[PDB]
RNA sequence: CUGUAUC
């Protein structure tokens, strides 16, 4: 049946609830923007700030106002925008569908319309709304595919006080700090870069300074390991937070539940003469109620073993293109390694942990 | 005596 015949019979809404209704609706939304039923039907669902955000919330109805806003003329975009604005933006952002049509907007419509979108969000609890698991889907959105001028003031937002913490600290807020670093630190190959590389480093600076902080929490250690095991300029903040955070932090932080995770990676990426000093350091002061040197602490912890088979197996991977110099200090590693495992081995037998570094030592 | 997400 037609379009046409649907809008004139009343019926335009009730099948944009139903899921076949507005599969149907989808199908047939004409694509000339000049059409006269498509006039009809646009005003019909915008004319009301009430049913069209509703239309928004619904389970079905969304993807029609999403149809409506990929295909939206610069005049629609402007009619689409009053209405996202006067029906709460905010609160379309903290629903799991009106969310959808936020984001598409975003993607779709011109730079004038997107902007005073910014421009709404921007006065916004920007804290709250990073760490909404539905919200910041938005943000996610504006930083993972706008250029970055559009959003600065968001960086802005992270560098001012401590909301970086706030944000990288929270289960949801943590996987944004990590794709605003990727967006910000890529494509080296853009006259842009000299701008982005000075937010990164006002962003970078906050993380560093609390990196200890940051290496043993529930979620922002996932943020530290990112920066460690990035490419791009990414590598010198690796060898800062190395250098600076890890460095001298090795035996406490190996024995954390979620540190030793970032240990691990920082023995994984570190450059030669920072991982150097890493093993320098691990192998050797006794601790004053029954003297034991750094690694004896690590072999028998229930954290700190796998930080030990990390370094075990970074020793013998490199023992399989290069210089019999550091191929000497390696099988130095591994031998110091290899003795003080055989010597524990009929205690460390006793463990799920003892018998797997027992048995990555004998294989080899 | 085996040890953590978000999407």
């Amino acid at each position: 049946i037609s379009l046409e015949d649907v809008l004139l019979n009343g019926q335009l809404i009730d099948f944009a609830i139903d899921p076949s209704g507005v599969k149907f609706l989808e199908a047939n939304y004409p694509l000339d923007s000049e059409d006269q039923i498509r006039k009809a039907v646009f005003e019909k669902f915008t004319e009301s700030t009430t049913l069209f955000v509703g239309l928004c919330h619904s389970r079905n109805g969304n993807f029609i106002v999403q149809k409506l806003v990929e295909l939206a003329t610069p005049a629609e975009q402007r009619e689409l925008l009053r209405q996202m604005i006067d029906g709460g933006l905010l609160a379309m952002c903290k629903d799991k569908f009106a969310c959808r049509v936020v984001q598409l907007a975003l993607q779709k419509f011109d730079h004038s319309n997107v902007f005073q979108l910014i421009q709404e969000l921007s006065t916004f609890d920007l804290a709250a709304m990073c760490t909404d698991q539905i919200s910041i889907h938005v943000i996610q959105r504006v930083v993972k595919q706008l250029p970055v001028d559009m959003w600065t003031f968001f960086v802005h937002f992270l560098s001012s006080g401590d909301s970086l913490m706030a944000v990288c600290q929270d289960k949801y807020g943590c996987r944004l700090v990590q794709q605003v670093i990727d967006r910000l630190a890529e494509n080296p190959k853009l006259p842009c870069f000299k701008f982005r590389i000075q937010l990164l480093h006002s962003l970078m600076t906050c993380i560093v300074r609390n990196c200890y902080r940051l290496s043993s929490n529930e979620f922002a250690n996932y943020v530290i390991q990112y920066v460690i095991k990035s490419s791009g300029i990414m590598e010198m903040y690796r060898d800062t937070i190395i250098d600076k955070c890890l460095l001298r932090n090795l035996l406490s932080m190996s024995q954390d539940k979620y540190a030793s995770h970032v240990i691990e990676g920082a023995f994984l990426f570190a450059p030669p003469a920072l991982l150097h000093e890493m093993m320098e350091e691990i192998f050797s002061v006794k601790d004053v109620e029954s003297n034991r040197d750094a690694l004896d602490i690590l072999l028998f912890h229930q954290y700190g073993n796998y930080v030990v088979q990390q370094m075990i197996s970074i020793c013998t991977a490199a023992l399989i293109e290069l210089p019999p110099a550091i191929l000497l200090l390696y099988s130095g590693w591994y031998e110091k390694m290899k003795q003080r495992v055989l010597q524990h081995a009929s205690r460390l037998e006793r463990f799920s942990s003892g018998k797997k570094i027992i048995d990555s030592v004998m294989r080899h």
